[PDB]
């Protein structure tokens, strides 16, 4: 029924995050994709999906150039770019 434990299996995708940045007398919000497979953390953080099927693209990566060589694999070293 309604009132009942609602499991939560694998549901990859694209989930906007929030990485507030304390600078001056104002704050700045950062946009990106965990996308989801990675536990969202209060603050700018880029997790490397292990599935290798996402993030594949969206309204942020699609536009991105590196998206052409997007590494859905968490094999790469870092991101010097
Ligand atoms: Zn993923
Ligand atoms: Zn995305």
């Amino acid at each position: 029924g309604p009132a009942s434990t609602s499991e939560t299996p694998i549901k990859k995708g694209h989930r906007r995050e929030i990485g507030l940045i304390w600078n001056g007398d104002r704050v700045f919000i950062d946009r990106w994709c965990n996308p989801m497979c990675s536990k969202v953390t209060l603050g700018t953080i880029r997790a490397r999906c292990t599935c290798g099927e996402c993030p594949r693209v969206c309204e942020q990566c699609r536009t991105d150039t590196g998206v052409d060589t997007r590494i859905w694999y968490h094999n790469l070293p870092e991101i010097p770019e």
